């Protein structure tokens, strides 16, 4: 039926593009590929599913691939194109409010669409992720973090409600006043209970520009204290984004060059300052201010950091160009060809009290001497702006570190067993991290990752809303 009307395809050249991700490193063909016009072509495949006794096929839904390791394959199943529900003129897949207080968005749809949207009616997201081709119902289905988070908490704590197709192939609006169970359990959920076709997005008046800083440390506490300072609770402080970044000596002056935001002036002061300290480590703080008045502002907020004076860098830029600020870093590198490579990438959660700990072993340790390509990334958030009821899980303690190591691609191999030996270190030393974007491969790493509390109502969601356990098997929960 779907198939005749040419949304069921199982040609090569479909099951192929289904089969490879960013991460590039591995693979899996499903048996057939949905391109559904409507959410109407999803309920017909799930409620197949659902009244099917022996129906043979996974589930995954395919955002727009950004997965690292197979999280949106569906091995001899089959993979939905989401992206396929956007594809009609009308009606539209993106819906401001009348009053502009929210925007409805389709699950397929990605935040620079969101955003352009949303600033045709002078407002905009408050909590974004770092790049923008990336998909509502994809980063929903994980936290969705950036600068933001600090002070607005994860994409998926400024979601009013979302509608939901679950894995029996019903329809569900959930909010946390309807449905609050499925509601709850989609949100960092890894598409384990249903489809998200519909998130409403919460949304502030659009600021128009953002000062945007770059402070140089060599030393880790002042640089990771002044964090903590930026993003400490008052309500919080000015600051409308904070990030940081590490910068190892083998590749110091390329790493800082890669960034985009220093000069080559700005580099040879950098590696200068470096060499006169013998620092084997430098350490970026990222700060916007969103808005003579912004002078002052920034003056005061800096007047209480300790960062290496003659080391503020400053840009002024529109606020929407410094969101999609990493798309014109896509652009060049697939230029040079060095997009579409192998990302063996680590990303974790640290808790607060064992970051220092992590520093010593990892950059100061594990990562020296080698020729780093990627950005290492390294800030605080509040656990307070999560809620611990969703799916997602954090650190226990009230700060924890986002730690992204981007790693770009025999050095493949040597890559894979660095992040084997970075975990090893963790474990050995009892640091309490929780990962983040990674599968794991059996059940006790995953019942670790959750907690015994959060596992058992996982497993309670999955028997109400996906019994048969078809749904996102590549993250290797219940498959
Ligand atoms: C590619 C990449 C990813 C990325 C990033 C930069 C790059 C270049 N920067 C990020 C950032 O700054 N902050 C952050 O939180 N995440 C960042 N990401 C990672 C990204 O969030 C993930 O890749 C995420 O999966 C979103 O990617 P995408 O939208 O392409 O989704 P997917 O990989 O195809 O699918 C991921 C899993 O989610 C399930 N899924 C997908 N759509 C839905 C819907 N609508 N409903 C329910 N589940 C869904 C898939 O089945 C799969 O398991
Ligand atoms: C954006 O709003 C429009 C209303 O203008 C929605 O379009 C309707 O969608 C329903 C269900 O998909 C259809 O039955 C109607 O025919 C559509 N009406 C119109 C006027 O075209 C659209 O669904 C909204 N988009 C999102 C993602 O919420
Ligand atoms: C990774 O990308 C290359 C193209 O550069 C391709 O040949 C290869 O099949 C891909 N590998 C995986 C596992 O996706
Ligand atoms: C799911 O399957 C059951 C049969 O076990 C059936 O009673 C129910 O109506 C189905 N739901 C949908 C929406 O397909
Ligand atoms: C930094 O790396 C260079 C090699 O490129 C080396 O000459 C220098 O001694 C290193 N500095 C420190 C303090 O490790």
């Amino acid at each position: 039926a779907l198939a005749l009307d040419g949304k069921l395809r199982t040609d090569s050249n479909a099951t192929a593009a289904a089969s490879t991700d960013f991460g590039n490193i591995t693979s899996a063909l499903p048996a057939a590929v949905l391109y559904p016009s409507s959410t109407g072509d999803l309920v017909a495949l799930l409620s197949a599913a659902n009244s099917t006794p022996g129906w043979p096929y996974t589930i995954a839904f395919r955002g727009r691939g950004h997965s690292l390791m197979g999280q949106a394959f569906a091995p001899g199943g089959v993979v939905v194109n989401m992206a396929s529900l956007g594809d009609a003129a009308a009606p539209p897949r993106i819906n401001v409010s009348a009053d502009g207080r929210y925007v409805d968005a389709g699950g397929e749809q990605v935040w620079i669409d969101v955003l352009r949207a949303s600033l045709a009616r002078g407002v905009a997201p408050r909590s974004w992720t770092d790049y923008l081709y990336l998909t509502v119902g994809g980063t929903l289905s994980n936290a969705g973090i950036s600068g933001q988070a600090f002070r607005h908490g994860p994409q998926i704590s400024n979601v009013l409600e979302m509608d939901v197709i679950t894995g029996h192939g019903e329809m569900v609006t959930c909010s946390k006043q309807l449905n609050a169970d499925l509601f709850d359990a989609v949100l960092g959920g890894l598409g384990q209970f249903g489809v998200i076709t519909r998130a409403r997005i919460a949304v502030e008046p659009a600021p128009a520009r953002a000062r945007w800083v770059r402070f140089v440390y060599t030393d880790f506490a002042a640089f990771s204290a002044d964090q903590e300072r930026l993003t400490a609770p008052r309500s919080f402080g000015p600051m409308s984004y904070v990030e940081g970044s590490v910068f190892v000596n083998q590749s110091l002056a390329t790493d800082l060059a890669n960034t985009g935001f220093f000069t080559d002036a700005d580099v040879a002061r950098i590696v200068a300052l470096a060499g006169e300290r013998n620092a084997t480590t430098v350490y970026s703080i990222e700060a916007t201010l969103n808005y003579a008045a912004v002078d002052q502002e920034l003056a005061s907020v800096l007047g209480t950091l300790s960062y290496v004076e003659g080391f503020a860098f400053q840009r002024d830029v529109a606020y929407a160009a410094f969101l999609d600020r990493v798309h014109g870093e896509e652009v060049a590198l697939n230029k040079l060809g060095l997009w579409r490579v192998p990302h063996p990438w680590l990303n974790m959660f640290v808790p607060r009290s064992r970051i220092a700990d992590f520093d010593r072993g990892v950059f100061k340790g594990i990562l020296q001497g080698t020729d780093i390509v990627g950005p290492l990334i390294v800030y605080p958030l509040n656990k307070s702006m999560w809620d611990d009821g969703m799916s997602a899980a954090t650190p226990s303690e009230d700060v924890f570190y986002a730690v992204s190591l981007l790693f770009s691609s025999n050095d493949l191999a040597r890559l894979q067993e660095q992040n084997r030996r970075i975990l090893r270190f963790c474990d050995l030393a009892g640091i309490q991290y929780k990962t983040y974007l990674a599968r794991h491969t059996d059940r006790s790493d995953w019942v670790r990752h959750f907690g015994a509390a959060k596992w058992n109502r996982f497993v309670e969601m999955k028997n109400k809303y996906d019994p048969k356990r078809l749904l996102s098997p590549g993250q290797d929960i219940f498959n």
